[PDB]
């Protein structure tokens, strides 16, 4: 069957902001380069993958306080203004990108393209929850964030693949457990979960996570190779009988609190209370409110992108 496409919205409209020139502007003079690029990427995906279901996953909280309470450095270098409990912090985002996010969300709502979010959770969690719950169609998670490689799956069916945007959508290929194992040296049988454990130990500078001091990616891969899982590694460190080196024991035991805190920070939630903006995740074949879509697209200077999208949808079986 055709796959369900799960889109990491913010990953994609940040890419379009940096991938489309800012001289692409609305009639009021505001840049719409991210709007155009994001709509164009949806059209490209629709034509390439021919889904019947598609969801744009939102960051209802791009930096959830429950993660920050466990590891205060988490995404701290990306905060423009911290906000008190219950209110998402203000992310450091170019001043001419934030209005384009609002424009994109208005167009998606008027067209009726499903969007999904969960209060207090990241789009990463929405993605992990929807991919974990899927039972009918193969899943393609579309994102430039390597965090989502932890979702890859072969069994139980359906499979989950990450269409990884690190080199842009044109060069993007689908990553599964084999690709993650081959590229990161984690065990194939649990590649996705092992990748999150590897990332935990080695660190994640874009998210402000230091990892375990003195455990780089090569040491983390060999420890997972020998012991199979992070829990087995911790067990090997806690048991003075094991063949774990004394130096590795010292590094791991010195970080027991960080490792416990980081496990829940690094792993995407798989049971977030996701809500849809639409009744189903079915991709509409024409605008739910075509007058409002034409008005918005004219005002936002992306009328031709919307026309190309409706062409792509017209070509679906
Ligand atoms: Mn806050
Ligand atoms: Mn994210
Ligand atoms: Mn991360
Ligand atoms: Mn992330």
């Amino acid at each position: 069957t055709a796959p369900i496409l799960l889109l990491d919205g913010a990953s994609m409209w940040f890419r379009s902001y940096f991938g489309v020139p800012s001289s692409i502007k609305a009639p009021d003079g505001r840049p719409v380069n991210a709007v155009r690029g994001f709509i164009d990427a949806i059209s490209t995906l629709v034509t390439r993958e021919k889904p019947r279901r598609l969801v744009v996953c939102r960051d209802d909280d791009w930096r959830p306080q429950w993660r920050v309470d466990l590891i205060p450095s988490y995404k701290a270098h990306r905060v423009a203004e911290p906000e008190p409990d219950g209110v998402p912090d203000i992310e450091e985002v170019p001043d001419d990108l934030t209005p384009q996010v609002n424009m994109i969300l208005e167009l998606l709502d008027a067209f009726g393209i499903p969007t999904a979010g969960a209060a207090g959770f990241e789009a990463d969690d929405v993605l992990g929850t929807l991919s974990a719950r899927e039972e009918r169609d193969p899943v393609v998670v579309v994102s430039g964030d390597r965090d989502l490689l932890q979702l890859v799956r072969d069994e139980p069916a359906p499979q989950v693949r990450v269409l990884y945007l690190g080199r842009g959508l044109a060069k993007a290929t689908k990553w599964g457990p084999a690709e993650v194992a081959e590229q990161y040296g984690v065990p194939l049988d649990r590649a996705g979960t092992a990748y999150a454990e590897l990332a935990l130990l080695r660190g994640d500078p874009s998210d402000g996570l230091p990892g375990v001091a003195g455990i780089g990616e090569k040491t983390a891969a060999s420890l997972l190779a020998k012991h199979g899982s992070l829990q087995n590694i911790l067990d090997a460190a806690h048991d003075p009988k094991s063949g774990l080196s004394k130096a590795h024991r010292t590094k791991l035991l010195g970080a027991v609190d960080y490792i416990a805190a980081a496990e829940t920070v690094v792993r995407v939630a798989t049971d977030a209370p996701v809500t849809f903006s639409t009744p189903t995740d079915t991709l509409p074949l024409a605008a739910g409110d075509p007058a409002r879509v034409a008005e918005l697209a004219a005002a936002y200077g992306v009328s031709s992108s919307i026309s190309r999208l409706q062409t792509a949808l017209d070509q679906l079986p």
